[PDB]
């Protein structure tokens, strides 16, 4: 049955926590863990970071937290660095139900050269190796929570959620499944329907499958997961398998429920938007509706829900 959290005064807040920490004097949170994600053939690691924040950064499932790396800003000497932002991957009560940890979902940005395929070190992503590379005990300087776009909409405890991830996407959702599924959070008990929607690579670049495929046997009527494997799998059009390829294979479903008050959510790179806004206008007008009218209609009701980089 479902996991006993604590405290359950993390329920209490009617406002999410906004900047409690600020980047001029972070928290200093301590790493609990740090494992990576994937197999040997994704094409990059993803990395799961468990960070012990000690109950004095709390967050609402949706929300980011601030990492600022160490070092100088290469922009601003003497400067520290810039936050940088991820989604938090944890529901508020954290990875091992106590309120006190958050984690972190995180790619690692390497760079090759685009000719060569050599590698530079000094040209891969400063926070995002940091945190893959933080082993227990290391500091991370913490700021935030910060972000109100992927706030779970709670008020109806029957409502329809449609996340759409690509890759580390996924953060956000990992979080929203978890309270609607595993935590036992007595004032909120999910009985509508949630469909979760992933996009990666190959089958090696999934992230959380085995946690999202046993919400499918113990909730069968509450979660549906569809898989989108880009370099596995080709579109009907012949173009790699996307997540909006997906979405289309179940146009008629998707677009019932967002009639019904559905809400829709997106999350990962900004580069699917446009892919699936082609896709969505296409399943329109097959339908005989005009998307630009929907989708005004979808944002003018507040259903729909994007955050992507
Ligand atoms: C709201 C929000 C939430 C986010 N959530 C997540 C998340 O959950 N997980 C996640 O992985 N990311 C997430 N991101 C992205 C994240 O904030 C960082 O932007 C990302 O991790 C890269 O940061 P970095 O410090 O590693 O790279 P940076 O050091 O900022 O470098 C940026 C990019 O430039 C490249 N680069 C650097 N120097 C050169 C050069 N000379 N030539 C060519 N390229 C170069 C790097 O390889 C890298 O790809 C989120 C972003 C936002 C805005
Ligand atoms: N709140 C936020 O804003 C937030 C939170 C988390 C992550 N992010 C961002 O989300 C991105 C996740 O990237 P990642 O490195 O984890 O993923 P990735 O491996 O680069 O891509 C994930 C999947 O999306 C596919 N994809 C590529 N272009 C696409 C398109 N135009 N439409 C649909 N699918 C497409 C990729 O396929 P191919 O590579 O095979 O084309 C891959 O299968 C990062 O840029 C991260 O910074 C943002
Ligand atoms: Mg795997």
């Amino acid at each position: 049955s479902k996991v006993s959290v604590a405290p359950l005064h993390l329920e209490s807040a009617k406002e999410p926590p906004l900047n409690t920490y600020k980047p001029k004097e972070p928290f200093t949170a301590t790493i609990v863990s740090v494992e990576s994600l994937v197999g040997p053939k994704a094409p990059g690691e993803t990395c799961h970071i468990v960070i012990d924040h000690g109950g004095n950064v709390p967050y609402w499932e949706g929300q980011s937290y601030g990492v600022i790396p160490p070092g100088e800003n290469p922009k601003k000497p003497g400067a520290p660095q810039n936050v940088r932002l991820y989604s938090i991957a944890s529901t508020r009560y954290g990875d091992n139900f106590d309120g006190r940890t958050g984690s972190l979902c995180v790619r690692r940005a390497v760079y090759y050269d685009p000719e060569t395929g050599k590698e530079d070190p000094s040209k891969n992503g400063v926070c995002s190796n940091f945190l893959c590379n933080s082993k227990p005990g290391d500091k991370i300087q913490l700021t935030g929570p910060s972000g109100k776009i992927m706030l779970l909409p709670e008020e109806d405890p029957n409502a329809t959620h449609i996340m759409i991830a690509t890759g580390t996407g996924v953060a956000p959702f990992r979080g929203y499944l978890r309270r609607m599924f595993m935590e036992d959070v007595p004032n909120y008990r999910f009985g509508g329907l949630a469909w979760l929607f992933l996009g990666v690579a190959n089958s090696d670049s999934l992230l959380y499958d085995e946690e999202f495929t046993s919400y499918l046997k113990q909730y069968p009527d509450n979660f549906r997961y569809d898989k989108a494997l880009s370099r596995e799998q080709k579109n009907r059009s012949g173009g790699k398998m996307y997540v909006q390829d997906k979405i289309e294979e179940y146009s008629d479903e998707i677009f019932k429920l967002l009639d019904g008050g559905a809400h829709i959510y997106f999350c990962g790179l900004k580069g699917m938007m446009p892919g699936i806004q082609d896709t969505l206008k296409k399943v329109a007008e097959r339908r005989g509706e005009s998307w630009d009218q929907k989708l005004a209609q979808l944002k003018k009701n507040k259903q729909w829900h994007v955050e992507v980089s």
